[PDB]
């Protein structure tokens, strides 16, 4: 009922309407230059979809306005409704909802945390007042496993929505099913870099509104050859750009912390060379990545140095970030970009079921993303670190959805908790294949995380508490009852993250030297275990680990990783009440202990040898025939196995290995290793003499 010029002529008034304030110049000048942006030129065009539809897409360029503008529109148009809910607005990075909420507070005329907020992990800036929250995708998926239908929020906008991250794949099939249950909740759907019809297309063939024009242009500039030394290409081109371009911040994208702060290392000493011998000019050099704190990850701000004379070379500013950056910021100042194409993405190895970072080319949105960094308060400059042609031919147009490169037992638990009944039909815009969904579905209810019913069991809504594979995390969750936990503490650590052995074909003799010094003959857990105790034991000498780890052919990355890992299992066990134990490590026990304690995990993952005839052995899963690894430390393979890892190549191994009895299964699985309604063949024929052994072994003592 109300128009954009209605609208306006309120925005124009000497005083807030939203507080009975007096407007201040700076909010004048401000709207002064808001007026200009792209999206101003179709308020009403917006208005009118926004009144006559609950979901639409909508698009514009980097800078055209979306995030600042369109939320302040719904704001205008939503209040006299008196329906006391919040608008609320998500950003991939927390950075980005922070920086994004302070200037629309100032857009508004209003103070942070008050009318305008923003809402993130460990830190809520809102109140009372607040009617516009900016926040995370997470976020509001953590509020939405409090508040299934949402009830605070009129409407929700996801902002970049062409990331398909799980957060965002999972917060729109959510949002697509309550939109059919609340007609009173509107969805707005916004991108630079999207896939309009298809989104349109899932949100029950929603109306796009696209916006066209830039506030500035981007100029691009491509390397007229490829180039592999992407980092020292990127230091030459940042410090070509302060030798002789114009006044203008730069921005540079690099893929991980290790990386960005040897670059500003170089970057730094490379300029103060500049500086002395060749009158350059100053220039300030800011790391950005998710690990430093958000309120020193807001350092990226600050004004760049002044000349050092009248006159003189201008100083700069130059921040070496990772994708961290590449969506949604404004940084007043920015003119470079330099784009070297590539980011750390996740990657799914489902033979190990672990989930780590690999260094990946970009995909095309992402470059768009980040040249779009620029030109958002003058013009600007994007130099891509590859050929034009390696743009358009070698780079894909969208990332792949998050959720199909992650573990989908996790997503699943997590589903679970967000109110997901059928998970068989869940609408996800790109769903994993229906067998991959049954193979966690039966997965999960083997390990008793889900009932037959496919309802969590307080087992599966604890093991969902780990940043674990499920499995890794009904071993930790059940070790207090095998009197190790410490030993599995450790173990489902290790087993969490990629191998640790390093083996060079040059050194492999080397290699297998050290890794003699921590082999335990009954089991490749043990012997990972002894590694982790022996890098504890070097790191408490005060040894250089770095050193220590090149020198015994182990991974110094994937050991820390696993080191962090276990100290956060730890803090998480120790939190929901579980006992942290170890058996005296002269207990006739204490290596018998671990191995029946890996069984609580991986009792589906047991193979039993064939014949003494041979060493094939058949795995108790889909009775597949298999070696024992090679790289193996167990010398002699028991008659009954438990492994970490199939393995095809030439020949179907099992790596990862680690001796069992038998009967261990029946004690530890007796649900899923029972007789009267397992699979017949000879591993059940097996069991079974197992069984009757024990049988007759009891009946005779007891006679
Ligand atoms: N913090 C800021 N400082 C100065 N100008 C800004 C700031 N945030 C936004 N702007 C101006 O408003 C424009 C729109 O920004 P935004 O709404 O974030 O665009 P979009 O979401 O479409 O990329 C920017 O291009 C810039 O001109
Ligand atoms: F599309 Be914008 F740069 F958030
Ligand atoms: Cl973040
Ligand atoms: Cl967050
Ligand atoms: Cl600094
Ligand atoms: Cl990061
Ligand atoms: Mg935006």
């Amino acid at each position: 009922a109300t128009t954009a010029k209605q609208a306006e002529a309120v925005e124009d008034s000497d005083i807030n309407p939203w507080t009975g304030q007096r407007h201040s110049e700076r909010y004048f000048k401000i709207l002064k230059a808001r007026r200009k942006l792209p999206v101003n030129k179709q308020r009403q065009e917006f208005l009118d979809l926004y009144h006559n539809n609950q979901i639409l897409v909508f698009v514009g360029e980097t800078g055209s306005g979306k995030t600042t503008q369109i939320p302040q529109y719904v704001l205008y148009d939503e209040l006299p409704h008196q329906t006391g809910k919040l608008i609320a607005c998500t950003q991939p990075r927390r950075v980005a909802a922070m920086s994004v909420a302070q200037r629309v507070a100032d857009e508004l005329d209003v103070k942070l945390g008050e009318e305008v907020g923003y809402s993130i992990r460990f830190e809520n800036k809102t109140s009372s007042k607040t009617l516009l929250k900016y926040m995370t995708d997470g976020q509001l998926l953590r509020e939405a496993m409090h508040d299934r239908d949402m009830s605070r929020y009129s409407c929700i906008i996801l902002d970049e929505a062409h990331e398909r991250t799980l957060a965002t794949d999972i917060l729109m099939a959510l949002l697509k099913q309550l939109s059919e249950r609340r007609k009173d909740l509107k969805i707005i759907v916004m991108s630079a870099t999207l896939d309009a019809q298809k989104f349109q297309s899932y949100f029950f063939n929603a109306p796009l509104l696209a916006v066209p024009g830039r506030t500035h242009p981007v100029e691009i500039f491509y390397t007229p050859e490829a180039e592999r030394d992407y980092v020292e290409a990127a230091i030459r081109t940042v410090l070509q750009i302060h030798a002789c371009e114009p006044e203008g911040d730069i921005l540079l994208f690099l893929t991980g912390e290790e990386e960005i702060e040897d670059a500003c290392r170089r970057i730094s000493l490379e300029v103060d060379e500049m500086i002395r011998e060749s009158d350059a000019g100053p220039m300030s050099v800011y790391p950005l990545y998710g690990t430093l704190p958000p309120h020193q990850q807001q350092r990226i701000f600050e004004k760049a140095p002044q000349p050092f004379r009248p006159g003189g070379r201008p100083g700069r500013k130059c921040i070496v970030a990772t994708n961290i950056a590449e969506t949604s910021l404004t940084i007043d100042g920015i003119v470079y970009v330099v784009d070297p194409g590539f980011s750390k993405q996740k990657i799914y190895n489902p033979r190990t079921r672990v989930e780590s970072l690999l260094v990946s080319p970009i995909s095309k949105a992402s470059a768009q993303q980040r040249a779009g960094r620029a030109g958002r308060t003058r013009p600007g400059k994007c130099f891509r670190l590859y050929t034009e042609e390696a743009f358009k031919k070698e780079l894909i147009e969208q990332t792949y959805p998050e959720i199909l490169r992650s573990n989908l037992s996790n997503t699943v638990l997590e589903l679970k908790k967000l109110g997901v009944e059928d998970l068989v039909h869940f609408d996800l815009m790109d769903p994993p294949a229906p067998e991959t969904m049954m193979r966690a579905l039966e997965e999960l209810n083997y390990l008793a995380c889900l009932d037959d019913d496919g309802e969590l069991t307080p087992l599966g809504n604890l093991a969902s508490e780990f940043p674990l594979d499920p499995a890794l995390a009904v071993m930790l969750i059940s070790s207090p009852e095998f009197y190790c936990s410490n030993e599995i503490l450790s173990i489902t650590s290790l087993l969490s993250v990629p191998q640790i052995w390093v083996r060079p074909a040059n050194a492999r003799k080397r290699a297998d030297e050290m890794k003699a010094q921590f082999a335990h003959p009954d089991g490749d857990h043990l012997t990972l275990l002894n590694a982790y105790h022996a890098y504890k034991g070097a790191e408490a000498r005060g040894e250089d680990m770095k050193k220590w780890c090149h020198e015994h052919f182990l991974s110094y990355r994937h050991l820390s990783s696993a080191d962090n890992v276990r100290a956060q299992l730890k803090k998480i066990m120790e939190t929901h009440g579980i006992e942290l134990v170890s058996t005296p490590f002269h207990d006739k026990n204490y290596y018998t202990n671990i191995r029946r304690a890996l069984l609580a995990g991986f009792f589906m993952q047991v193979a039993m040898r064939e014949s003494s005839n041979s060493k094939v052995y058949k795995t108790v899963k889909d009775e597949q025939l298999v070696l024992i690894h090679p790289s193996t430390t167990v010398t002699t393979p028991y008659e009954w196995v438990v492994y970490n890892e199939f393995v095809l190549t030439t020949k179907q191994y099992v790596r990862t290995v680690t001796n069992i009895r038998p009967e261990w299964l029946l004690e530890i699985a007796p649900v899923y290793y029972d007789l009267s309604t397992f699979q017949k063949g000879e591993i059940k024929n097996a069991l079974t003499r197992v069984a009757e052994k024990i049988r007759r072994q009891q009946a005779m003592k007891a006679s």
